[PDB]
């Protein structure tokens, strides 16, 4: 909670949707399959948009757990399923005292739009358990996640084909592990796809390579796509590339840490890092790795030797790129005019209110929207889910076959040339480059995850760019993004007797 | 109605619970099976009470329906399951613009406590669809109930063993029929007990005799039990019996109409009847039957020839008994001091606020609580559910056998006497009385429903009376009732996964 | 065999496990994720190893079958499921009077360790029906396998995602066919993956290319990997390669016949073949093909014209390689000192006791362990299971696309060179080699089965070699193998469904 | 069924884990269900264990089964148990004995008088 300008998270998102819906409404009536074309078409389009906006299902739970002391404690949880236009609903689980019905629904709706933007065939969903993880033992957290799983499973809120959870705030591999085990040990004990019931699992329990760093990596790609445009960078008056760029990230968890690791890898330097207790700062930069070790060692960043405890909001720090990677509504009407940064990389979901958004546009600040920028998580979660359904690790059945084929292919040009140039040319060795040598056997799980995500982030970046052009949206990439998501979802709703006369 | 006595229906009920919980807390620690008796027992009791109070599950739905005009309309619905300490959850479905999450949860919790009071083995549940039935065609209402059914069925909110709905405001045999048919035609097409998925069904579709009039009949019995006590009636300064009693009922639907029919049958006379558009009045009384015909004929009571359009609130009319049989919170702090009547027969759920309750006690008004008085509905719904599971109509297999047995039994005393008194006594015909002649073949479906409900209402009336004595609750029958319900529900948690650390 | 050495097959295997477990215990505490590092970690490792060793489930059955004569006969069968750390349990079915609970459990545990060694995602299982196939008509064997299938299916011991059987002693395509049909015709009649319930099926019933010869082929590869090391071959004082090697195989069934076919293909010559009735012998070698025809013709090898009925144990024959491909414990303390051969290729499961193992090491005999050497069966069974789940024969959707692509790729270097060297160089035809021409369309089912198995056997061979180095195990490849299997199974328990941190 | 442990050497928390886990393993292999196999108490088990068993089955595999609680007997009366189930065996022992102890024919061969009134007995357990 802010104080002033702290919109109902759900209505806030509903606003972004509307903003984009009014922009594409014409094109939706344009290519609308109605026979009786007469602006009633315009009404049928509106009728469909009113279906998409609200969540279809919201399950509120209140269940008891036994503390390690012996006392019983009632704990509350929620799971919202926003859309089912794509069968398996998808969305993580958040553990924090801030979860409520409205937050879970806003987040659930962000999931469907983000999946749509990045072409992941999932309807959006989201869960939250209203507790503060820090105040519970590991034994208690397990009871909590496992019991929550059972309650969702009995009401149809988790299943490989109905709804697949994943991590979020204060949850990770560990919780995903308990969730999978509980589902597989009970309701899905006969299901050949029982372990595809949740993603973000540990690699040993059926998880996929780089899922933990997938979001930060996607953040790196999302930024990379726009930071090399020149066109956009000129409006912001910056030079393309990361090499001479500074950035500050609010959040040092799964998203922030890794976003930081990746930008730093490409020359950019982190001038500031923030957390709930405070922020640290250094104009000469901070190394993500020694900061991680200090965090793992002291349970905090404050007091890190090679930086100073910054005083005065990480969000207003001086930098080129600001990466809010914590919770929602961190950027509001009251602090927007003081952000300093030129690019806001939305790693978190809903970090800026529609009011800061207005201010940001007017100050010529580029805000790379969350429904695109942080989609790296679901994109790789989707690859994990796919891996579970296929029951083989990528390339296992083809490494040798491809390897031999590539050598015989190269041998084909070698023999063709030598026979064409005879003994006058001698042997003409056609050998793999060092680079191709690394790819001689074909893609591994890691290859697909890396190349697949890059492909996805770049492809979606283009569509967002192409749409912002067609509608002259300038630096309003958020509106361009929702236009794209709406176009896609609307599509499943229109086609033939699905919804028309 | 009201302005400043609109407490949250849910917190309101939670208050009643607490009121009773503090009264029985001692006895719950008394017969508590803890080994380590040391007021931590008192804490374990509190721990259990905190589990019972909140609803375990609440499903919120938002689904689209196609109007008869062609346009799509999103409609909202809810289904709360308060407790599962008794496997099949039980509760009706309300169609009104007043439904919301809090109303459905309050009503759901009233269901478990009422079932407990009247010994029906069901956990409480309740559904509400936020629409105004009058503004919809029958074709549209069907689409609505059927689609609502499918959405609940897929999330585990309807099933013979999980959750069994029934009628409530603006729903009846018809909706229950669509609900059963939808469930049976799909998810339960292989279930031998598919039709036990919902109660209040038409008798031709597996419904039970007198289910529609069961609530009014239970209202009659609930009142009858206290109106013949003398002890209670003296504190109220009234004579026992209905013969010289006047009453007014707010609500002329399934509950009110029949409550009216029954009281009138036993001499009491209805001086007033109310509805949403207004009320009618007649000191000499109103005949339930000619009023029903006028209602069926003109869609309203206003303008009924044999009564005058009363002017000025049905609740403040002059009578001995006031039967609120409409919606919740009709009796508040502002109109309580003007009720006139001595007995408030709570036919509806939650008709009086805790404030009116206080005023009512002080003015020596007896309020027969809803969780007891209107339990006639679930009691017979339970009989219906039982009938569906047994697949036979009551007595079908035994009518003839019992008939013959009774005659041979009577013949046994006849022959014994004649042989003992020889030809000196002649034939000594032992024949059934007129009354016994009606029962010679044993109970039919109708017999069980009538005798079973009477047995239930009377047995629960005694327990409420016995508890009000033991705790000196005077005319606070509501607190006595919750004490009874709590004692019972508590008793399942006490030995659930059992205790002894 | 032996009296002084005929250990309890299950304990025997449990010993091998322990032998390897003590060797890796340090590394398991090394990379152990416990926070509280203090040798209690060492205890947590031991706690996990004690979980892995015993079978989780063992089902014993006693069921009646009607003989062709008319009489009823009770027959006994067992199915042990050793581990479920990998969802689908995997393991064949043995028909022999030697099956018992302890044998089935030892075999079941060998399955998990072998799958682990060769990276097949299956928990180990094994079934045995205590009968002598020869004493039953085909009609009776069918009743037996089909009824055995139903009994396992009803208790959760067969299903595409719970437990997938395959052939073993005295069972093959035929039994696997009856098994699949029975499962699919009943319990799995609605399951899209019903036919993945069992492997080793006939190719027409959903089986996979080369599954029958897969084990012998894997035996060939397992041997090939070590027979070309020089390092190992020097310790044994032999020259690498098969070209000048003699071998004798005990067993002429699915494993022995094909192991023989393959070694013979690469120059090695079979000097002896054994069976239950006796053995044949020829210093100049025996042709696998004319021996198969004689066997198929006379139901035995004894009396084969081109060889002499050897007199005196096939296991003590004079050769370089001894391939025991029959039943367990054929090599014991009493005959080990007389094996003659330098390499023992364990085609069968458990052919040598821990005592012969000791003797074998001391005499510098290399024993290529069964959990690696015969893993060719499950490896290809896994490919079959995968094929059933994918519902397409390999390459069907891509043969043409790949073919065209390869020619356009080749055309790309051709046109690039011709345009670069103009009419001065003429046409520079870039054509596929003969070899590449065979691969121009990409891999077929047969290609994957062959290249996939080779890849697997070679990859596992390396890991076994790398581990034997790291722990200086010399020719104790068996201990190296168990170390690898344990490392893998323990990884799964490391993060595990629980969390201990 | 039998679980090879000595109840006395385990806390109540541990016994629960044990019975509940045992239930799940049996349920997944078809060894407990209202229509397949219904357990009950025996040596070192009673209402309590039967309660954990029912709850585990009902909370999981039988969550939709209208007869989920008929999966086990000897349950506490509050959890769906029946009157006098605990004393039912001893009561049946009384009846079984009563039937023969009043035969005269049998009691004469044993040279005893019918009835319990003048009889002594010792029970092991
Ligand atoms: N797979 C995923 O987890 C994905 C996450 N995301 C996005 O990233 C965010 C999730 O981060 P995860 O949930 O990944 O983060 P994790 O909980 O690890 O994040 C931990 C960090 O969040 C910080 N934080 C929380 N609140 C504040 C605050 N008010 N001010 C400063 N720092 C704060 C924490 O500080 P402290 O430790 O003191 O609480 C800590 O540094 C989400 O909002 C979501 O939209 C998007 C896609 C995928
Ligand atoms: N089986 C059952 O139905 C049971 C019902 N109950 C209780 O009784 C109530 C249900 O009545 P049902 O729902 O049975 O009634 P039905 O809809 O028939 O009741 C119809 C009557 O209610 C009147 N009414 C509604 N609101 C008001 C109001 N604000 N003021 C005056 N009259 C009003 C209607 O007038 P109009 O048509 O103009 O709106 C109409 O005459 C419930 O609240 C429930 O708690 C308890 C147990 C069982
Ligand atoms: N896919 C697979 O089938 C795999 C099998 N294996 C291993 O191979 C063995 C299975 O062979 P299958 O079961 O494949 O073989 P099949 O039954 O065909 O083997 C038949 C041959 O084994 C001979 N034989 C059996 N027992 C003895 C004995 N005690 N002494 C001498 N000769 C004997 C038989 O002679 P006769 O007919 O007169 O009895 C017969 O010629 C198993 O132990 C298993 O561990 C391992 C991995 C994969
Ligand atoms: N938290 C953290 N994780 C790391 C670090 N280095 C690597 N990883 C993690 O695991 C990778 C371990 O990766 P490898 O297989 O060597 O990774 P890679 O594909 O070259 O990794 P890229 O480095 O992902 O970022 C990432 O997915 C990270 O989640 C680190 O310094 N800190
Ligand atoms: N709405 C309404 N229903 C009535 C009336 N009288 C009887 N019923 C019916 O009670 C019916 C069948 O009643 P029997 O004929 O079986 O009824 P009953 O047992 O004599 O009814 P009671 O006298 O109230 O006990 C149901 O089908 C109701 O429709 C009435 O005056 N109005
Ligand atoms: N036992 C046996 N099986 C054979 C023989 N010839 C062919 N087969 C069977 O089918 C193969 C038919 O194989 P082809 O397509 O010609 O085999 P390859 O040419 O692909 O076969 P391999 O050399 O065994 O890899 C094997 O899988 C056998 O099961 C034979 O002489 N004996
Ligand atoms: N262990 C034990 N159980 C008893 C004893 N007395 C009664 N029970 C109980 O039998 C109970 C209820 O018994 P009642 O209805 O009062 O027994 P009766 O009065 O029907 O009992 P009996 O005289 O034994 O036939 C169960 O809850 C058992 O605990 C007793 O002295 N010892
Ligand atoms: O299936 C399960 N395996 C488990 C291992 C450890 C623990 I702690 C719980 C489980 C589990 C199921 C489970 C199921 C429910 Br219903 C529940 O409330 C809890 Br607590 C656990
Ligand atoms: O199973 C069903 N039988 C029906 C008969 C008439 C009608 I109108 C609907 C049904 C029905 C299922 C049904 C299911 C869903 Br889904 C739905 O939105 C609607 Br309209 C109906
Ligand atoms: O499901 C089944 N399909 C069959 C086809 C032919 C035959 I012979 C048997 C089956 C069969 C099931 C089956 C099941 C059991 Br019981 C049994 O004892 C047998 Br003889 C057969
Ligand atoms: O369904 C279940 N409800 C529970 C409540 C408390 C506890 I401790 C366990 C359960 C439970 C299921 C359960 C299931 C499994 Br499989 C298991 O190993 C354990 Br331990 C528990
Ligand atoms: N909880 C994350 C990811 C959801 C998912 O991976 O399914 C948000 O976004
Ligand atoms: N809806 C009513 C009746 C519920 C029922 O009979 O199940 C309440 O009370
Ligand atoms: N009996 C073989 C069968 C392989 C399989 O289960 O596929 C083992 O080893």
């Amino acid at each position: 909670a802010d104080r002033e300008d702290d919109p109902n998270f759900f209505k806030m998102v509903e606003g972004f949707f509307d903003r984009g819906a009014s922009i594409v409404e014409d094109k939706l009536v344009e290519d609308l399959k109605t026979r009786e074309t007469e602006e009633q078409k315009r009404n049928r389009v509106r009728g469909i948009l009113r279906i998409i906006k609200p969540c279809n299902h919201v399950l509120s739970l209140s269940f008891p757990i036994r503390r390690d002391d012996g006392s019983w404690e009632v704990i509350e949880g929620y799971r919202a399923q926003h859309s089912q236009h794509r069968t398996p609903c998808k969305g993580g689980i958040r553990y924090s005292t801030d979860v409520s019905v409205d937050e879970v629904k806003a987040l659930a709706s962000l999931m469907t739009y983000k999946c749509a933007v990045v072409d992941v065939p999932f309807g959006g969903a989201k869960a939250g358990v209203k507790i503060n993880p820090k105040n519970y033992t590991d034994n208690e957290l397990e009871k909590i996640t496992r019991r929550f799983t059972m309650e969702l499973a009995k009401k149809g809120f988790i299943g490989p084909g109905v709804d697949v959870p994943a991590p979020d705030m204060s949850t990770g591999e560990r919780e995903m592990s308990w969730i999978a085990d509980t589902y597989a040990s009970t309701i899905g004990h006969y299901d050949i796809n029982a372990h595809a019931c949740v993603t973000g699992k540990p690699i040993s329990q059926g998880g996929i390579h780089g899922r933990i760093s997938a979001t930060g990596r996607g953040v790196f790609h999302g930024i990379e796509n726009f930071i090399n445009e020149a066109s956009y960078m000129s409006i912001l008056g910056m030079t393309p590339g990361f090499g001479d760029k500074t950035f500050a990230v609010q959040g040092f968890g799964n998203v922030g840490l890794h976003s930081m690791r990746y930008l730093h890898r490409f020359g950019a330097k982190c001038v500031a890092v923030g957390e709930s207790d405070g922020s640290i700062w250094n104009p000469d930069g901070i190394d993500p790795k020694e900061l991680e070790d200090f965090k793992l060692q002291h349970g905090t960043i404050l007091g890190f030797p090679k930086a100073k405890i910054y005083e005065g909001s990480i969000l207003e720090v001086d930098c080129d790129i600001l990466i809010p990677a914590a919770s929602e509504k961190q950027l509001t009407k009251s602090n927007a005019p003081r952000v300093k940064a030129k690019i806001i990389a939305e790693g978190a979901n809903g970090p800026t209110t529609p009011e800061a958004d207005k201010i940001f546009l007017e100050r010529n600040i580029m805000v790379i929207p969350d429904l695109y920028l942080n989609a790296g998580g679901v994109t790789v979660s989707y690859f994990e889910w796919l891996k579970n359904l296929n029951h083989v690790s990528y390339g296992r059945l083809t490494f040798k076959y491809e390897r031999d084929s590539n050598y015989h292919l190269l041998m084909s040009v070698q023999e063709s040339l030598e026979r064409k140039f005879g003994k006058h040319g001698g042997t003409i060795p056609i050998v793999p480059t060092a680079e191709f040598q690394d790819r001689i056997s074909g893609a591994s799980e890691k290859d697909i995850v890396h190349s697949g995500l890059a492909y996805t982030m770049e492809r979606s970046a283009r569509q967002i760019m192409r749409t912002a052009m067609k509608y002259n949206l300038g630096l309003d990439l958020r509106t361009a993004a929702y236009v794209n998501a709406i176009e896609k979802v609307f599509r499943v709703y229109n086609e033939a007797g699905v919804t028309f006369t």
